């Protein structure tokens, strides 16, 4: 019973997935009586959390009754009671919490509030499907770098294009709008200013449901971002440029003016932990790295990705001189290729979508 | 739905011949008199007997009036013996249940016909799909005069063969190189390029337990390099074609040809793949598995010579420009120039993932 | 996508199963800008409706927005304005109705009184699941009278006893655990006296979590009820029974002390149609009819049931004098015997469960 | 491999069902050098063997071959050599049989003959599977009695007819049609003249090419069967009726000498164990009872039923002066009411069916 709780707070947490954005999606349930009276989730950003909902719905049924949270109470104080302190004021008897909040200081704190208030805390139910319920969210917070995905498509050899770099059909209209959607569950989209110089992209997430804009990072080592381009003056959405100290000084200046962020790297060629750190530090929670199989490399020869996901297409390219998936350095002796696992191969189309994790 | 039961079983009966019959398809056949199973037959051993004659041996003379069900349409050329459409219509047979004509255009409908001549009703194509199956590769020969060709390789899941440096160790699963052994067992031929000879020195052999006769080893070659050392050569486990040209050395040419070791030779430079599925055509060679050569593969791929590609990829990323790349050499500079295929299957092999495509 | 909605809305409704007492079970979901901003469901008996709940969670967001009610919003004026009102008032723009009330003097009243606020109505999605959801109570609304269920256990040759009325290990452990899930979706639990000078069963419900327990109802003509059986001494449950003129005054004071409520029908044999009204006139809107072989087969000739639950056991159970599944007059000619239809066949433990419902 | 070839044997063996009358099914592989090369089943009563085509079929190949053979071959030195000899005669090195043969007197016979010849001899290869195909079969030579088969048609409520003998059918046309699979796979049929009397059946396999009617037997304790019956006039089926002493002299001969076949009982009732032993006396490997209330309830009083098989039509009749399934004696304690386990269970049009079987 205390599992189909905590289930059905995962639920109604579920209720909450990709409209909360940077918030995390929590479930909050209060039974009393061995009846429910309060249910909940986090469903907007800014907004009432979950534990929030549930007990103003419990109204006096709180009192003395129980409470399931997916994820730890909140203790932060200062413009509202931290649902934690909500939990104590209503007179809630026990809270089952499915895990601790990822954040490393913050971890634990919410269980103290309550527990020296002198309520009974139970941790661990079904964190199994809570934690994932948040992936990306509790990798942030633990880690303090990014969740990353790596995405590209291909040919059934692993090409990206032909020998005279054209690659116009390589995956069916079905692929590409499928890639979209992870347009959409990314605070951030990356690729290297080759793609720009190529192919002039928006990185705009055109799905009909959209009201926020990804970061649009571009790792541009030596300034060479094409001034006119999309990413640069449809101003449709934020733009990251990360350069070194080899960027020419007037064109940052001009660029700028666009209201475009200039990141000066200290090192003289971009490091991928380096910016990764750097888009932490500025509030970026996952990043889906796109384009560059040069760009795909760096991530991939320092093990910056969480996932990959390559969509293949039943044709065969060829060529000697055809590029490949994975560009760069890469790895020298297979003693050394990291073991990956394949975690998902669903059909999209015509084509194939294999997506694998690391470990 | 009775009339799919007979055919099932037919077809069903045919595949005990699955293990030898060489060159000979698979055929099968059941004699039913009034509502009872009398007689059913197979293609058991290559020139021996066909599948209508044991059936229709065994049903004596509930034959009849009787009807009967043939997965193939029953021969009607004159040999040594008479031929089962003879046999059929000299047993009393009413009626025939064949599934699918014969593959020779030259040859089609000819049987049809005879028993047609002799009153006999002849209805067709029940379970025509799964008598395509059955003998899905003959077939193919026969209706192209050119051998079934199957392309597998096994690489990373970026695409990569080998590492920047060569190295291809712990490239696939145990369990892949095992689902890939079953291949060599259901192929009278395994192509593979000289390159690959030294590359690991292969024996290019099934072992699968039951094996009968095995496959004909094919090396392509150029310059006759194949080394001397060892296996398709000094390893007397089968036969071992090898394509080669006029680069290719007089002495060493004939000193190989002393170990039972052929030597095809080409009028040109450069080992055309539709001019060597052409020869092997002539050799009685109906199928072939090619394995070996990222260029090997990558000539059937241009020359658009195949009717099934089959990679295995690993839960790997070995990157690096400069890493070999699973189909190499010309391949399409045009992507409107690049033929569309089909996915025919998606199976988890262990931690790798095979996928099987086929052409338009 | 709409069902999507109606669907979470369904599930909402599901929440409050049992905590309603006479009222339906409903869900409500707010929808703005594709974003799910309210949930609600009816959780306690004369408490906020699912309306109430899922338009106070959705707060402002409700302008303009679209909501999905499994039920027809209320629309009479009561103590607090009716939720068709609520929905006015709020803004919503959009409201999609899964069915309209169950009766006839109100269905399409709120409908209507929406559109003519300018809002649009759209009805009919997963009606049926709207439908089953509070298909008892359906049923109660729709006829006046409750919700019939007959259950009975017998061998496979259909015997509920050996001819020594020895019915000991008739049902397995597993069949009479899943029977007792319908002690738990129906108010009360019938049988006749036989039933309890036989076995004096408690007909109590013994699941997990179990709040209430349902009405025991007792058909008793003479009042020869043991006064020491458990349905009069447990007072693990509420005990009616219903007699005629022939019982004992002075017996139904000693009963009345115990807590017992009896029903003194005017007739000289007990008639279930009478029974069913008076029932019903108590709110009773569901029985569980668990039997006695005649008490069955009066039910089944008024025709006075919705479902027929028999459990078949893998024994035979000879003998002429061993009683049958229904007993009673029955019918005399196979054209008179109205036709069921095979509800669900499902198999528990070694025994075969057999449901079917009539027409 | 071993059990693949044997696999094929059965499977070729089911080929000849229905088609060989008292003869068992059998199938047959012979393999050379890894090569299936012959394969055979008894397709006709009277006809060659199993043996006798794979070997013909193998010819040449025959020569130090193995052999898989799903019932030990027969060794009777009768007009011709026996499977037994066959075998050896034809250099088959080794024999695979699955299980042996059903008569005590010859179990054994055979795998010997062959042992003392060379030949190496292994059973036991899917002895399961080879004990499915010949079931009925089997079970006469293990006890020297009929296999019986118990089928009955009742209500939802287990009723066969109204309280006024109304049986106007309770299950569907569908559902006689299904029963009559079993007039074809049971070699008599057995009914009570009650049954007799009342129906005035015909008991003839009306399905497809029958090529041999079951024999029809009716229980008449007096005789008092009507002598304008179908059964008894009719000629399409033999008929034999069983009786005790109660019937008149004349009226016997009259039957008699219509071809019916008469058998007295020297015991007041008749007993079922007698009527059993009789008519295995009398070749009858099994038979399909179907007939009569007290008819049944004496078979499952005895124990004497190998299945049991009830449809049950979506209807309740009611009455308690109605016929249920299982009438006789029965048993008074639910103690010695033995079980039996469900085997299938398959809807046939709007009717249920169930079969099951002792122990
Ligand atoms: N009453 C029913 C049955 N009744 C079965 C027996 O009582 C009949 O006497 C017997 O099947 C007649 O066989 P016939 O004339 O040779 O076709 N059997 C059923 O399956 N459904 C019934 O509703
Ligand atoms: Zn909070
Ligand atoms: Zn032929
Ligand atoms: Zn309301
Ligand atoms: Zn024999």
């Amino acid at each position: 019973m205390e599992e189909y709780y905590m289930k059905l707070a995962l639920d109604l947490a579920k209720q909450g997935e990709g409209q909360t954005e940077s918030n995390p999606l929590v479930g909050a349930v209060v039974v009393k009586d061995g009846q429910i009276v309060g249910m909940g989730a986090h469903l907007k950003y800014g907004e009432a959390h979950a534990e929030v909902h549930a007990i103003h719905m419990a109204g006096a049924h709180a009192e003395g009754a129980d409470i399931y949270v997916t994820l730890e109470p909140c203790s932060h104080y200062g413009k509202t009671p931290p649902c934690a302190e909500l939990i104590i004021n209503s007179g809630i008897k026990r809270v089952f919490v499915a895990m601790r909040d990822p954040n490393p200081l913050v971890a634990g704190r919410g269980i103290s509030m309550m527990k020296e208030a002198g309520i009974e805390v139970r941790e661990g139910i079904l964190a199994d499907q809570a934690e994932r319920l948040n992936e990306k969210f509790l990798h942030f917070m633990r880690t303090g770098l990014p969740y990353v995905t790596l995405k590209a498509a291909a040919s059934l050899d692993g090409k990206i294009a032909t020998s005279t770099g054209d690659s116009k059909w390589i995956t069916s209209e079905a692929a590409r709008q499928d890639a979209q959607q992870y347009r959409k569950t990314h605070q951030s989209i990356l690729v290297g200013v080759g793609t720009v110089k190529a192919d002039n992209p928006s990185l705009t997430c055109r799905l009909p449901n959209v009201t926020k804009q990804p970061v649009r990072v571009i790792l541009d080592t030596v300034l060479s971002i094409p001034e006119d381009a999309k990413v640069i003056c449809d101003q449709i959405a934020p733009t990251w440029i990360f350069t070194t100290a080899r960027a020419d000084e007037e064109k940052k200046k001009r660029l700028s003016a666009f209201g475009v962020n200039i990141f000066t790297l200290e090192t003289e060629r971009i490091q991928i932990p380096d910016v990764l750190k750097i888009l932490a530090e500025e509030g970026i929670m996952s990043v889906y790295v796109e384009g560059g199989s040069a760009v795909h490399g760096s991530f991939v020869k320092e093990g910056c990705f969480q996932e990959i996901i390559f969509y293949f297409a039943p044709k065969l390219i060829g060529g000697t001189h055809a590029p490949s998936l994975i560009s760069g350095e890469g790895f020298q002796s297979m003693k050394d290729v990291p073991l990956l696992q394949f975690t998902d191969i669903t059909q999209i189309g015509r084509d194939i979508k294999l997506t694998a994790k690391p470990t």
